[PDB]
């Protein structure tokens, strides 16, 4: 009979970031399919640790899910000593929603138009400039620290509570540049409020096919990306996980769903619950190496 009443999707960041943008798309589609409201609960704090600690404790009845992030599943262990939950044991996978490029951008008043211009400008002014971090341990955060190690540039991190307040400060010039998820940055690109330099992925993003990759623009072998999930509390009934996976997978694999995701700067995910588990395990192992190379660890 599930669902017989309202379902909550817990989202670990405020609105105007990529996590909430994908959650709203999913919530609308699930609501229509099942005839019950799927509502969003924006529960910010500690790079998603407060949200994840909460969902780890709720009843495993199918009326609460987590919209997971690389932090919650893989990277927060690199910057936080204690987290309030154990991502390996406390959840059961549902599906990977999307794989998403990150984007290097600068504030308009910084007089640089390419990755090579940025590296020169910063090498001339070591330890003077500032960059925006959407959250401690985010793929943006670790992407910039890897870029720093691979190019020799010295620039100072300023953490924020999500992409939304960070990007407001980048538009004002209170930070000079960022690497962060494409969907959140794209409306600012299109309003001309920030200047895009390059994508972080191994291949160009086709709908912005004339922005180069960081690797082709001067940093050989550089590759990073972000991603987003639906997770359930340990013990959620198999029938419920399977139904929810099937419904989301149908949306993501549809022509119309693929178009909707790509228009906002995201590639559809899809696959099985165990495919999500494989992606999480690979990412744990790959980011732990990046963190060591870049000199990042928990205080
Ligand atoms: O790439 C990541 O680690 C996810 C960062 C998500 C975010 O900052 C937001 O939704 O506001």
């Amino acid at each position: 009979d599930w669902p017989t009443r309202q379902v909550t999707l817990v989202v670990p960041f405020t609105s105007g970031g990529t996590t909430d943008m994908l959650a709203r798309l999913i919530a609308a589609r699930l609501s229509e399919h099942y005839g019950q409201s799927f509502v969003i609960d924006n529960r910010s704090g500690e790079s998603g640790n407060i949200a994840a600690s909460y969902v780890a404790k709720v009843p495993a009845d199918g009326y609460t899910f987590i919209i997971g992030t690389p932090g919650i599943h893989a990277t927060n262990r690199l910057v936080y000593r204690t987290m309030g939950y154990d991502p390996a044991t406390d959840f059961t996978p549902v599906i990977v929603i999307a794989r998403v490029p990150n984007l290097l951008s600068v504030t308009k008043s910084l007089p640089v138009t390419s990755v090579a211009d940025l590296i020169s400008y910063a090498r001339q002014r070591p330890r003077e400039l500032f960059y925006g971090v959407s959250a401690l341990g985010s793929t943006g955060h670790l992407s910039t620290e890897l870029f720093k190690t691979m190019t020799g540039v010295e620039i100072t991190a300023v953490p924020y509570k999500g992409s939304a307040p960070m990007l407001r400060d980048l538009a004002e010039g209170r930070v000079h540049l960022t690497i962060d998820n494409l969907p959140a940055s794209k409306p600012l690109l299109e309003a001309g409020e920030i200047r895009p330099l390059a994508v972080t992925t191994a291949k160009r993003w086709p709908p912005l096919s004339h922005l180069p990759t960081i690797a082709e623009a001067g940093v050989p072998g550089y590759e990073t990306a972000s991603w987003f999930t639906v997770g359930a509390p340990r013990g959620t009934p198999t029938e419920i996980v399977t139904s929810l996976n099937t419904t989301v997978a149908a949306f993501l694999g549809s022509d119309s769903g693929t178009v909707k995701l790509r228009e906002i700067g995201a590639e559809p995910g899809g696959g099985s619950p165990q495919d999500m588990q494989r992606h999480v395990e690979a990412e744990i192992a790959r980011w732990e190496k990046v963190a060591k190379t870049a000199g990042i660890a928990p205080l």
